[PDB]
């Protein structure tokens, strides 16, 4: 079980999964759509993963997002929706299909938030520039504990579990 | 001083400044254009604020910011994302006219209108903070909710006070009904 | 006088003028010529503003380089270098023109304004430094950020002051902004 | 473990990185392409090597730049973009390519910043002209500390690790 | 009178005298022609000025050098060698024409102007004769530095004085600019 | 090691390497090209003798350097440029070569600035007209230092170190 500590794993988690993972499962499951480029094309159904990379860059998970996104076929689209939708990074479980038809849909998201962690490390402990064993441990703690955190969290709703999974530790 | 606490009104202010705030004042002022229905509007002179709640509720600022985002105009756009950079994703928001009949082929200043969706976060974490066996009216959870607000609102100030991106261009309303 | 310490304000300022200032300067000087979008243009007189900022950002100059740069006219050229010598670079820089309509066929005044990115180092310098737990304005950072400004204004008029290429051309612009 | 010191090759190395190498590879990244002699070529992928020379000259490292951008047949280019382009030298690894196909660049840059330390030694340390053994070990390390910490940077921003190779003591 | 020292104005002094003054003045006197981009130019009445610099620069006088032989016209020139002697070297100069549009085919007369650039050599030598470990104005370094071109100005006259073929031809400006 | 004397062996050496051997250097290295008698030659590779005379004459080194270069068949040639050329003495490595094709040059140059040592030397110490031992050694003493102070400067800059020679006692 993961406890509430001074550095916030466990409470970026919590947000996340309340804010992005879970709103995002429930507007694919209602809707049944995204929209991309200002048209829309339906929904058969969507797996989404969260990335956690094994380490976090010094300042944030941008650039990794970014390098992910390159790296893959990752397109953006937005929920469609007085409440905004959600962008996020997605690629067809085919190379393509048609799209009046309905196609399964494999969200790719790299928490943003782990970037906060990032910075609550620089308040959490130096002035040194290396390789701290220190620092390192706790990254890896905190990126441990999100992990967790969000797969009991996921464990919970009908909307998000099975259909959302957590792939730590990439790259 | 603010700095870190069991309660991470600190740390989600940081990440609200460093991943939506920064990222949406640098954005407007690079691309110096806003999306909205698809289609894309000139930005003379923009200015944000964030409208931090009095209170929050019990299942986070969502129904506050949607029926704070209905009370005004607050129509939704989205920062454009430059056709070179995939990877970036582009960052939606609620955003208002100034002058609300305006030209939207001219350049149009906007108002950014924007309440922090972490804060649902500090509502999920004071329910594990300071666990109750009872339901009804606090005076802890509410004094802890009060100072939380009131530390993520100096945090916010503080760092937009630390950015020519933002300094002057970001303004935190604090207690808002 | 200034000498060199754990802030490199002075050893900073010294790469700043040595690498820039007076390389730029020596260019103009010779050549009396830039490149602007590839297009040469002659120049008549030159003169070269260092903008210090009054206070350095939380990530360094480069949003307040880059509204500066927008703020006012200051289009980007570089200082151009013959085909001869292959090996030396070019110095990109931002600089606007004395008289704002001026033909760029015929030798023309242009006005060089530069905020110093290597400032940008003395930031990353004061996080390690002097590290802080907390979030916040702290009045003892201040004191040395702006202490370590002033070590750099001065470090960069007194190296200027002793170079024909660069005294009377170069201008140091203190606590901007 | 690098901290600053009087003679900086901590703070130098850390301004070299946060300003060219990490400002470099993010625009490459990002925008994919390199303007030589006004025009615009594709990169299919880059390299970038950072050269530390064995030994500072007396009047800085732009000589040594020179000799080495001679010797090879290093090409000038900026990156593309009220933000300014980073001139650098670089190669292309076959001996030429078609221009319109992306080519691979290999960026090479002896650190100019490093002039710097040679104006720092002096104020560090003499009324004599000689091989001086102390200024000469001084020199070392700071060379040293210059590619331990511009490698440890290079080694946490996920848009430069791997992507960026450091050279010590060359020629 | 002036006599050596650890700072060798008196030696560079004696080193430009016979070495670049009296060796050109003589060429001149003799040949009483010069070679302007290779083309021979006939001298009717040359006089030659030692521009000393009121303060060297902190790289040497080479800055300065250039930028005073391109403020006023100046334009290169070198004092013809007779085929003769192969082993004598040309010493070129920067020379203008007293009135500036004569025919160059006639005899014409031709102001030398020459900044020694054995001068950098003393601020080569200020380096070492009174290290410092700080960067900023010093008012002891001006002192020598000053006394050491007062005191090349001084011998410089001295030797010209001695000399009919320079004394009278040749005159040392001091504080220049 | 060498320091200020008041007969400036050093800094003669330095006046001469910071105002022709390194800006002749650096000047053939830029360039790549020699300008004699108004026509240029195109410089493949050059390396720069300094010699250093066993003894100084009474009226300065000209006599012996005019005597040197009458030996040889050293040919004249200034270097291609608000600033001046250097007129030195060369020598093209084999007996000759094509014009229009570069050329390897081996610039030989007697040191004129020694001249000024005789005279220094003048006002260090005599009303005998005889052979003064003391005079002797001081010279040759200076000479040693103007030669070890030279090379010393040679190893300090990449554009001179291996260009550049120095022969010391000649003839
Ligand atoms: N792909 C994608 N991921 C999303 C989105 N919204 C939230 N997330 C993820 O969920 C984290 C916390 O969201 P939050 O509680 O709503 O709290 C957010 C939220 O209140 C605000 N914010 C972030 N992005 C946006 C945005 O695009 N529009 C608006 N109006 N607010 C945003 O900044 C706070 C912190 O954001 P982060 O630290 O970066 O961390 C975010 C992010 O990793 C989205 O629209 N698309
Ligand atoms: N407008 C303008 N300013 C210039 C330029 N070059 C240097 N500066 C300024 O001079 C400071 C010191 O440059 P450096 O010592 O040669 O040492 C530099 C250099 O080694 C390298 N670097 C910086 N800019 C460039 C570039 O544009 N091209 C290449 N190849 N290297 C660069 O990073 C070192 C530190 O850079 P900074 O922190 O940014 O700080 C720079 C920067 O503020 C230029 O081309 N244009
Ligand atoms: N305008 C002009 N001025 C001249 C010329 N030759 C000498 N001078 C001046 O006389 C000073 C002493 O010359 P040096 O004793 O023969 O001793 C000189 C000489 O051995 C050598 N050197 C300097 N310039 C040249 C050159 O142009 N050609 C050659 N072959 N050697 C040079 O370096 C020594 C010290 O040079 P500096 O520090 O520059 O200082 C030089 C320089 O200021 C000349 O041809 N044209």
């Amino acid at each position: 079980m993961s406890q509430l500590g001074l550095l916030p794993s466990t409470a970026l988690a919590i947000g996340y999964y309340n804010s992005f993972i879970k709103r995002v499962c429930e507007e694919i499951h209602g809707s049944e759509c995204v929209e991309l480029e200002g048209k829309k094309i339906k929904v058969k159904s969507f797996r989404v993963d969260v990335v956690i990379p094994e380490t976090l860059d010094d300042n944030g998970v941008g650039n990794f997002t970014t390098l992910y996104n390159k790296r893959y076929g990752l397109s953006k689209a937005t929920t469609c929706t007085g409440t905004r939708g959600f962008p996020f990074h997605f690629k067809v479980d085919p190379p393509d299909a048609n799209q009046e038809s309905p196609v399964d849909i494999h969200l790719l998201d790299i928490p943003s938030t782990l970037s906060t962690i990032v910075e609550s490390l620089k308040l959490y402990l130096s002035n040194q520039v290396g390789q701290d064993f220190d620092m390192d441990y706790l990254e890896m703690r905190e990126l441990e504990n999100f992990a967790k955190v969000l797969k009991y969290l996921i464990g919970r709703n009908a909307a998000t579990k099975g259909y959302v999974n957590v792939l730590t530790n990439v790259k």
